[PDB]
């Protein structure tokens, strides 16, 4: 019941590979279970996942919350871990529990860390110009308008990379229609022609008045540099992007606020906070020992250990403020922990083909944000969805 397990790992980059190796040494010291880490190139591992689970997988593997976790669990490829959760459940909130379950209500994932998609700004600028953090869409638009009058681009914005704008779609949908609807849309339980989608794009027509021009030709780093150089007042994106891009000298001035409330029914209850974790392949060997290792992974100590050298991701364990966290991380723990549910970014909440189809359609909207373009986007997205989810 304690024999060596194997661990399939997509941590191929130097820093996380070293952190994961150290973490497994700590796991063995605690649980007695020895571990062999089988590392595969990150992208390759992702690309081979279904074939991997169906072949002769490792005892445990790295994965993450979202559509594919639920797809594999639905398919019978994953061992449920309700037993692990009987031991570790007290450490996690409702959002953490939700993102760890399959459609059938069993647990399949042990999560480790996430990071937030939120609106960044410079504290010194807000202090100097008399800008207040907006809780509501009305205050947000009023602030954007004040910024324009002050000669500042309100929202630095970039989408040459294709994926950044998906975050704006997600947050508008979570704020207008709510989490349950957003996930239904992701799963194609609601069609892209649904009026809730029209309402998202209608809201974006307003927002786009305050978004940086030339976005489709701009890299996200160039938008982040605009914020850093004080040429823009705010920028909405992931903290492991915007904050990571800041120089060490300017990072002290960086802060963020959650995207403002639009429909008070959903307040600011939801956020894209992509969450990485671990699964137990049904076809893996030595399940009993693998479960002991998962129990260890589902602790504050495990999260703090892995995250020592990670400057942006934060643990999901209740009350964990690791001694290595910076100010951005401390606020991230607080703001992510307040959410009732967290989504995982469009690329992980729907199938890849569907997210990729939306990239181009959203660029088309950005190029011409009109009612006719919205109708075109909705029809094109729904037709793509019918082919993808067949």
């Amino acid at each position: 019941g304690n024999g060596p397990i194997t661990f399939g790992s997509n941590y191929s980059d130097e820093a996380p590979k070293a952190a994961f190796a150290s973490l497994m040494q700590q796991a063995t010291t605690s649980t007695t279970v020895p571990v062999t880490v089988n590392t595969t190139d990150h992208n390759t591992f992702q690309n081979n996942i279904s074939n991997y689970l169906q072949g002769t997988p490792d005892s445990l593997a790295t994965w993450f919350a979202g559509y594919r976790l639920q797809f594999f669990a639905a398919q019978g490829l994953l061992t449920p871990i309700d037993d692990v959760w009987d031991k570790i459940g007290g450490t996690f909130n409702d959002a953490a529990k939700s993102l760890s379950k399959g459609l059938d209500g069993h647990y399949y994932l042990v999560p480790l860390y996430n990071y937030p998609w939120v609106v960044f700004y410079n504290k010194s600028v807000f202090q100097s110009k008399g800008y207040e953090v907006p809780a509501s869409w009305e205050a947000f638009i009023a602030l954007a308008r004040k910024m324009q009058s002050d000669g500042l681009v309100p929202l630095a914005f970039a989408d040459k990379d294709g994926w950044p704008a998906l975050g704006t779609f997600d947050i508008l949908n979570l704020r207008i229609n709510g989490y349950d609807y957003h996930i239904k849309l992701m799963k194609h339980e609601v069609p892209w022609t649904d009026p809730g989608v029209t309402k998202v794009f209608d809201q974006w027509r307003e927002l786009a008045a305050y978004q940086q021009k030339g976005a489709n030709g701009r890299t996200w780093q160039d938008a982040a540099k605009a914020l850093e150089n004080k040429q823009a007042g705010m920028m909405f994106q992931g903290s492991n992007q915007v904050a990571a891009n800041y120089s060490a000298k300017n990072l002290p001035d960086l802060d963020f606020f959650v995207f403002p409330a639009i429909n008070p029914q959903y307040g600011t209850d939801y956020m894209d906070a992509p969450t990485d974790g671990f699964i137990l392949p049904k076809k893996g060997k030595n399940a009993a020992a693998a479960k002991k290792v998962l129990q260890y992974i589902g602790t504050a100590e495990a999260e703090a250990a892995f995250l020592k050298t990670d400057h942006w991701d934060v643990g999901l364990a209740n009350g964990l403020i690791a001694p290595t966290y910076n100010d951005i991380q401390k606020k991230s723990v607080a703001e992510i922990g307040k959410c009732k549910s967290v989504s995982q970014f469009m690329e992980r909440d729907t199938v890849p083909d569907m997210a990729n189809a939306m990239i181009k359609l959203i660029q088309q909207f950005i190029d011409q944000p009109t009612p006719e373009t919205i109708a075109t986007v909705q029809k094109s997205a729904e037709d793509q969805a019918k082919t993808i989810f067949r």
